[PDB]
């Protein structure tokens, strides 16, 4: 945001914050409008201009205040467990994190409808933190978890697939099919 | 398409066809507006919708005309070729469709920007055990390095090469040598 919102009474402040994370619970974001969030509040459009620079301001902004990085759960675990127990820890982390809270929407949003523009402008700061072991577990786990929301998974067919597949990611391609004859 | 698109004579179908291809060259669908398309033909804005039931219809018709399910090239692999056979081959077909190609900017819109509402629409002229699963989305990811980094053909080669090989290896016996 702007330090224009920023000096606001923190109860002002929260009404305006409140007003946006509504529409972006319930709008991807090129669903969501200024309209709608400006509308809400009674306040004339241009007014939204004094504390975001755009929609898109707003919406990082929330999602930083309100989600975390999905791979971020599997590196802090990877602290106190090896790699094959963190895997089989992430799952439930997953779960926990991305169905039952009060963020739900936003990351059916976060994973359903996300665009070059989001991709290339989101940042997150970071205490621990390209190479092919994280791209390679990242894209099936983003997989995965896409197919969770795209497909109203329930934990038990989302446990399921994610045994199997990161199984074979471990084990790997060979194994799992010399396994199989 | 609507019937009236395609009992239309070949130079005029063959016009409006390239006026929208042009358009989706250029703009991802989001971007794309059905106004442009019209505006270049020079007819009102109404007139679209004769040959097309929204812009998403002309998308949808434009990719299955010029563009190809990268995977079903891979299991066209498997059929006459073992699995790393097949694996090995691929980033090469991968190249050769994906770059060298009239279509280019028609796949880097189609990775860069899909849609959940493009996904779940998008039916192809071509199961998910979960081989394809794993594989499809470490190669999509490459993919969209490739279009979104502009990665040169050795660049995604090596990528490509690195991860392929942790895949069929396995990360554990991949990390430890």
């Amino acid at each position: 945001p702007k330090s224009t919102y920023f000096s606001l009474s923190d109860e002002k402040r929260n009404r305006v914050y409140d007003a946006c994370l509504n529409e972006f619970q319930t709008h991807s974001f090129h669903e969501a409008k200024i309209m709608h969030i400006v509308k809400a509040l009674d306040i004339p459009r241009g007014s939204f201009y004094q504390y975001f620079e755009d929609l898109k301001d707003a919406y990082f902004y929330v999602l930083s205040q309100e989600t975390l990085e999905i791979h971020d759960l599997f590196f802090n675990l990877l602290k106190d467990n090896s790699i094959e127990e963190s895997l089989d820890k992430y799952k439930y982390l997953l779960l926990e994190n991305l169905i039952d809270s009060p963020q739900y929407k936003l990351y059916k949003y976060r994973f359903l409808d996300w665009t070059y523009e989001l991709e290339r402008d989101w940042k997150p700061q970071s205490s621990a933190t390209d190479n092919p072991i994280s791209q390679v577990l990242k894209s099936v786990v983003h997989n995965l978890v896409y197919r969770l929301f795209s497909e109203n998974w329930t934990e038990k067919t989302f446990i399921e697939n994610y045994d199997k597949e990161i199984k074979l990611v471990t084990e790997g391609l060979l194994n799992y099919i010399t396994d199989r004859k």
